[PDB]
């Protein structure tokens, strides 16, 4: 009954539809994202991987409605915990497996940051979160393979806050593009 997309491609065209209103159903942007199958050869231009962190892979612009971007997240790497600035935010698996963490929100008080949900996203499965859900950090779980995600982010958003997980004081932090549409962006 949930439409699937074949390519990459027809994902993105179903995704320009579900977002042209101002309504957006997220179970069913979830089960769209989820159904289509991963497929190296048609996202492998978007796979840039750095040695030190990840990179965020600009794939589609979504007519200013979204952002689609590509994660790569090398061996070992992981996020800092962050918000997402109020947007809708889903994130699907295209290789590897990445634990989520989920954390509560810190008080004014300074104290050691809550978790409160923790899983490994599988193959292909697309999750979602924002910040009325919570604060989260993601990690590869593996030290000798990749992990690979793909990312939709409503409205889009260049800026959100890190947060130190041993007092909750945060940080505002510009997040920046490793490459747009395969093309590497200029400084990292
Ligand atoms: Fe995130």
């Amino acid at each position: 009954e949930v439409l699937k997309p074949r390519t990459l491609a027809d994902l993105i065209r179903i995704l320009h539809q579900l977002f042209a209103g101002d309504e957006v159903n997220v179970e069913e942007v979830q089960a769209i994202m989820e159904a289509y199958e991963s497929d190296p050869t048609e996202w492998a231009m978007y796979a840039k991987f750095d040695q030190y962190r990840y990179t965020r892979n600009l794939v589609d612009q979504g007519n200013g409605k979204f952002n689609l971007m590509i994660l790569c997240w090398g061996e070992g790497h992981g996020s800092s915990i962050h918000d997402h600035t109020n947007s809708h935010c889903f994130l699907k698996m295209l290789q590897g497996n990445l634990k989520e963490t989920l954390f509560a929100w810190p008080d004014k008080k300074s104290n050691e940051m809550v978790k409160k949900s923790e899983r490994v996203l599988r193959e292909n499965q697309c999750a979602y979160i924002n910040d009325s859900v919570g604060l989260h950090r993601v990690e590869n779980i593996s030290h000798t393979e990749p992990a690979v995600s793909l990312h939709l982010y409503s409205p889009p958003f260049d800026t959100c806050h890190a947060f130190d997980q041993r007092t909750g004081h945060k940080n505002k932090v510009t997040m920046t593009f490793h490459s747009k549409f395969g093309i590497r962006t200029p400084n990292a």
